[PDB]
């Protein structure tokens, strides 16, 4: 069987065994990936989380923020997969945005240092990280990222909205280059996922936000779910969805096709 | 293996063996599934066609304008897989739009009676054999139609265009209903394909201005399209159809997905 | 000065006085247009209801599935305003659904004769109006239809929607139709508004809540100024396009 | 007469009289508006050229990026208007993007401090504007933002055009804001106007040939055709949408852009 049989593949952004990146990586796993990691603040704590998934696979620092985390990343990843060898697949499940530019704060009170390490984290890095690894990637090839839908404005979400448009345009311009490589470059876009990333009259806006998707979906949508949007990402690293590009494929119970 | 291993999946939509219901029922026998197919006029014809598939496949009649065929069709597919077992799939891959609509014809020279017949076949009938197929669907099961971006107007493509958009508001009211029964709904908005089915006005644009438009937006695709575009290719349209009549794409429905190369996000 | 100072505008969809039709017909005299409008089957009634408007305006009649009266259109149009003169605008403010394509229906429950009438009337009308108009337009010129925003599925709207869906494609093709006569052609997608035409009621009332300036269901007049803004020469670099007379709402999640 | 009589307006971002809020603020003055106007850097030589307006309009220095501009720039407004006077529009013309993510540099190339202020300059910035003015802004009233369709990738226009996607979203956020001063936030996605930014972008020694087939391409695809070197009618949609004429649209992007949009060719 096997899915994703024989594929060397990137995965970032495991924090916690709850992390969408930590479901990716292990459906990726039981479809036969061979898988490397990354990992930014507590790599110790990290390496423990990454335990429990159903293989082995190597865990290196990354500091999407760090000019020499970056720099050196290409070399780390050829050292744990072996010379001679390429990535099949990247997947970028990183997000960062200060607490002031989040929730109940207000939009207009959000300093631009905030939202530029904000937007640096959750858009620019999605550019850079194809920047260290187009050179080490096989034809036919598959970088994927994490989107949550951002035409619209809503409550809470704020400035995060702003990042995910802006990464939502990187995409786009790194497909142009991942192209050169036969490298295909998309965005999927899940639904509210019951993790730890995502208080009283906040807390009011984000279960009205979120009790949306599951009446909205045509087949309903179970936040405490991860693998759908995980088997998603698969489909995407996988053969077998060759000509999309700079796109977004929405994992998300078909919430955002239908307005109630 | 098979990404469709144990699969039964409806295609409609063969008529050469160049149609992308061909491919797309070729790649989903590679990949295991188990196939009923439905054929619209020159049965004969479609049958030394369907012959040509590496595994056998009922092949039933269906023209979508043909109320009865679509009253008896759920019967006639049940018979052919068997009392007790269901579809997991089916593909809408039809389409047409008389001359009158299309092409070197003025656009405001199309008369309704026209546009109304290529609605019908093209948009309408979705719903159609989404009502008739849904009773005897598994759940879990996929629906899947053909698609070509109408979110811009373009030359030639003419009414065409506003069926594809009537077919894609279709598709969004097809998932409320299938979304009932377990199964997904959703469209694949493919890049141009060497068919057959642009042949007459194509043919009929030869010396014309529209002509040259129709090869412009043809050779356009590969240049937009990041990863690059092959029309003489229909397999990478099958996969992507393979992929969402799959397991693999769970969450999502009343949804396009676009196999185009990336040609529809970048300007130029 | 006046918005629509020496125009000679063309309006179809009055059948009452709370049609958004009638509205924007209001509002263009109001805004100095000199009126030509349209009906459909019942003229005498129509004649009644178009007598409340500020000035007077020719009524013709206009059957958009009746293929003479698309034919003689233009000559009687010219009949009305005079020799040598032309349209600056035509207003489309027209759609039927039968109410088996609608509200509490099953969408598979609706034949296809019903939906195609509902297209031909909602959609296909959009471009047989231009087709019959647009020779006897001045360059500069401004075509409107109403709109319902079609781009995610809802409750109750059904085969509505897909004919609404199916006039924004129209629409894009209309325009470049127009554009060889120097004319533009748009279309204006309004918030519901209480006009003649259990979740309808759910939907409706999200507008407001949704809409960052709020959204008033009863008064027609925002969306007819939103017609008249696009008749003007005020927006003279947009067309094949949508405007959104909606408070917002589309532009919001919740 | 006017379609915009006895409204105060703030005009940002003139810079030469090709500027499209040249445009926009002579459009408006011949209209009746009665302006404000912000520059940026060549405030001196900014002076000359407002001098070529209908009217005379008072200059206030605003830099987006400098916080005490932003914090003083209301009360400088309400000395320009009078005290008890508010403003009924405030424009945004403004955008910058260094050359390292502007056009033939590799796009992977742009440091993210060089990103980052063209970011902050040409979208964030659309948000503090809107914080500094909206408590001086009456109800009924109208701010604009210039835009220039990012929904897709294209050559050149690079990380500018990462900044207008932003740009958008944060636009949908600004009309949460001003909603509550019954005040409306849109943006108008212009077509390619010959303009001092325009020459930031485009060059390859090529700069000539790169804009005729620009003005070729984008003139064939719109219905109506398009001229790079007329900014009025992207003025004229501007003053539109500060007029009373578009009163339910908040949030949103109206296209000055001859439809080339809405068309694949
Ligand atoms: N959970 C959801 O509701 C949901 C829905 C849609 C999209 N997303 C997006 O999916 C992605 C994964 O988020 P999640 O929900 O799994 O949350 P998470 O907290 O589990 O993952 C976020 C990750 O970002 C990493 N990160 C932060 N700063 C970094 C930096 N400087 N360098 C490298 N990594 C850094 C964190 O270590 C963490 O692993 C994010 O991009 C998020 O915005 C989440
Ligand atoms: N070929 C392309 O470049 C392209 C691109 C995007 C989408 N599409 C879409 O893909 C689908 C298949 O197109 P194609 O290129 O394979 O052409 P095709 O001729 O191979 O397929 C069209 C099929 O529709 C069938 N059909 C027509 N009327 C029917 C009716 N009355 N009842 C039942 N069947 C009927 C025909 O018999 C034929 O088998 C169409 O929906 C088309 O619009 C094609
Ligand atoms: N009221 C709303 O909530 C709302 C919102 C968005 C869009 N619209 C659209 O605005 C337009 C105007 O409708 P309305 O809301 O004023 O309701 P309405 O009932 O007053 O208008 C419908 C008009 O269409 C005309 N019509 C029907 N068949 C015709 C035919 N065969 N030939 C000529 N005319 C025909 C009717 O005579 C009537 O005047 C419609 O297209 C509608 O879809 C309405
Ligand atoms: N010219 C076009 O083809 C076109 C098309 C669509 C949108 N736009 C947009 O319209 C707006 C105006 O650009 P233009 O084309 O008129 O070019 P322009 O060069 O005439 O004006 C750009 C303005 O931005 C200002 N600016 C730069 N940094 C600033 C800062 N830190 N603080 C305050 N102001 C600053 C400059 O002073 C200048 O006045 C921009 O937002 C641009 O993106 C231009
Ligand atoms: O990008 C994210 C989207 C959602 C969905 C959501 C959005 C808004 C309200 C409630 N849920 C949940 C978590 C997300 O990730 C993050 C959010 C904030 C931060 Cl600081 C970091 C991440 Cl990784
Ligand atoms: O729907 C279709 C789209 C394209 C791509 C295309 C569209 C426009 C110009 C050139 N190629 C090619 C064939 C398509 O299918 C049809 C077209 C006309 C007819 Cl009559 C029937 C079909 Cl099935
Ligand atoms: O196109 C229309 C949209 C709305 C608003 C609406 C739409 C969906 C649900 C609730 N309200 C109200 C009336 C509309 O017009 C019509 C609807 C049906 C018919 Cl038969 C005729 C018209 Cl003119
Ligand atoms: O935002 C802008 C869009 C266009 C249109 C355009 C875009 C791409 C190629 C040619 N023309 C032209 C100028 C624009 O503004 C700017 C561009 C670069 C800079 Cl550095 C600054 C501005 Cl304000």
């Amino acid at each position: 069987t096997g899915l994703l049989d024989g594929k060397r593949i990137l995965v970032s952004g495991i924090i916690t065994d709850s992390s969408i990146a930590f479901h990716i990586a292990r459906v990726a796993q039981e479809q036969g990936a061979q898988l490397v990691l990354t990992g930014f603040d507590r790599l110790r704590l990290i390496q423990r989380i990454t335990d429990r998934l159903p293989a082995k696979a190597p865990l290196l620092e990354l500091d999407v923020q760090n000019e020499e985390h970056l720099a050196s990343l290409a070399g780390r990843v050829t050292e744990a997969i072996g010379a001679g060898n390429k990535l099949d697949g990247v997947v970028h499940s990183i997000g960062f945005m200060p607490q002031t530019g989040m929730g109940i704060n207000p939009f207009f009170d959000a300093p631009y240092a905030d939202v530029s390490k904000g937007i640096h984290i959750s858009a620019y890095s999605y550019a850079s990280m194809a920047k260290a690894l187009l050179p080490i990637m096989n034809p036919g090839g598959s970088i994927v990222g994490m989107d949550f839908d951002p035409s619209r404005a809503m409550p809470a979400y704020n400035w995060m909205t702003v990042a995910k448009s802006a990464l939502e345009s990187v995409n786009r311009f790194v497909a142009r280059e991942a192209g050169k490589y036969g490298v295909r470059s998309n965005l999927v876009a899940a639904g509210p996922i019951r993790t730890l990333a995502m208080g009283e009259e906040a807390g009011a806006q984000i279960q009205l936000l979120e009790e949306g998707w599951d009446q909205r979906a045509p087949i309903g949508w179970n936040m405490k779910d991860a693998t759908p949007v995980a088997k998603t990402v698969c489909a995407l690293l996988s053969d077998w969805l060759p000509a999309t590009t700079g796109d977004i494929i929405y994992a998300d119970g078909g919430a955002h096709t239908q307005l109630l």
